[PDB]
Formats: C-alpha cells, structure tokens, sequence
C-alpha cells in the first residue's frame, strides 16, 4: 500500500480507486467507497441510459433533435458544429461520451432522460445506490469539498460500468454500441489508457471539473482473447479551489490497480 499512499500524499489531495478483474474476481480498493465529484464521467452512463431508451423503443437513436436557437453551453464542440441542421439522438450520445459535449448532455436530459433526476433513476434501476446527479451542466462541476451533490464512489462507478457490459439491462446490440463509443473516447489518452499495455483494448470516460483539482477516469480493459474485462475507476480531488488536477496521478494509480488485479 506504500505506493498509493505516497502518490496521494505528494498529490496533496484525495485519490480513490476501485478495480476488479471480472474473470477472477480479484479486486483492489483505495478509498473505493468514499464520495468524489462525478464531473463529466456521468456522461458515459447518460449515453447508456439513451441506449436503453432505444432498446425499449427501437428507433430512438435515429430521432432528430433540433436546437437551432439554443445558447450553446461552453465545451460543446460537436453540438455547436451541427447546430444548423440538428443531430440524431445517437449522435448526441456519442458526442457527450466521446467529446464530453455539454450541449449534448443537457439536450439529452431535457428531451429524453428527464433531467438529473432521471439520470439518477437510471443508475438506481441498475442497482447503483451511490450515484447522484443533482444539477445540470455546467453547475454540477462546482466540486465543493464535503458537498455530496453530483457525486458517486469509485466502486459504484466500476460496478455500474460492469453491469452495462455484462448482460444486465443492455442487450448485445446496445452493449456493442456502448463499447464502441467508450473505445472511441478521445479525452482519456493521458489517464487510464497511458497505463494500459499495447494491444489491450480500452474504453473509458473521463471527468474534469475544473475546480478543486478534481478529475477522474473509468474504463473497461480487454486483455484479449475474449478474456473477461478488467474494470478500473479512479477519482481525485484537492482542498483548494484553484489547485490543478494531475493526469499523471490518475495514470500512476491505474498502473497500480492493473498490477493488483491482472
């Protein structure tokens, strides 16, 4: 435990890790049941909730969403690009996951998921008793120490991710699309992915609150030959509002987690 304690101390903050090898059951926990801010990491689950709506009602993914006159949230690279002609629901889901698109997240929670409460209800529906989304983008990023709004735990995030890819509420078709989106995420190259051996396929979703040095990443990792996935979930925060987060801390934590469950 010396490695992770030393990393956390030098980070001058809190590091939470949960990892599990879903083939062997070997797990690793470091502050795994403590709460940390979600930041954008909920957007992976939002995309999964949208997939579930489509599984219940085939064709939802292909519905057009029009938002011509909308004031676009900061950091909406995809939804801003396509505002003129709208976007399909599935395109919004891919964009909110793979580019952390804020407009796409709020559009999906305005028109399909029924707000942060609906997002929380989806997570409750898969047995996650820790997840809570309370606010919209970008207010949910305030990351105020001690505030449990818009938080979960590393373990709950890991367990819920595993449920979405192990035949619980998503069928094979919808799991395959979810996995494709995660594998195609564009924002995680310097976090969990930086610790993963060449050839192992990684799907992940990051979060970066921009306050209190708060950042995170969660992922499935496929060692190959259809081995059961490793699940990694890494959350961080710091005491001072203007402290920076540290991608290298998340990558170092990931290396230790992988070593301890592989």
């Amino acid at each position: 435990n010396k490695n992770m304690a030393d990393i956390e101390a030098a980070f001058e903050g809190r590091v939470g890790v949960y990892a599990i090898n879903t083939g062997s059951g070997k797990a690793y926990s470091y502050r795994a049941n403590e709460r940390f801010p979600l930041c954008s990491s909920f957007k992976a689950f939002l995309a999964a909730a949208v997939l579930k709506m489509d599984q219940d009602s085939p064709g939802v993914l292909l519905e057009k969403v029009n938002y011509h006159n909308r004031t676009m949230e900061p950091h909406s690279p995809i939804t801003e690009k396509f505002q003129s002609q709208g976007m399909a629901v599935g395109e919004l889901a891919a964009a909110t996951l793979q580019y952390s698109d804020n407009g796409a997240a709020n559009l999906l929670m305005e028109k399909y998921i029924k707000g942060p409460e609906g997002m929380t209800q989806f997570m409750n529906s898969i047995g996650d008793t820790k997840f809570r989304l309370d606010r919209w983008e970008l207010d949910l990023n305030s990351a105020i120490p001690g505030d449990e709004r818009d938080t979960s735990t590393p373990k709950a995030v890991a367990e819920s991710l595993n449920k979405l890819i192990s035949n619980t509420v998503l069928d094979n078709y919808h799991q395959e699309i979810f996995k494709k989106w995660m594998i195609g995420n564009t924002t995680g190259d310097n976090r969990i992915r930086a610790a993963v051996p060449d050839g192992w396929v990684v799907g992940d979703k990051t979060g970066t609150c921009g306050k209190y040095g708060t950042a995170n990443d969660h992922a499935f990792i496929l060692q190959g030959n259809n081995a059961a996935p490793l699940i990694l979930s890494i959350y961080t925060t710091r005491k001072g509002e203007h402290m920076k987060h540290d991608d290298e801390v998340i990558a170092k934590a990931a290396r230790i987690a992988i070593e301890n469950v592989k």
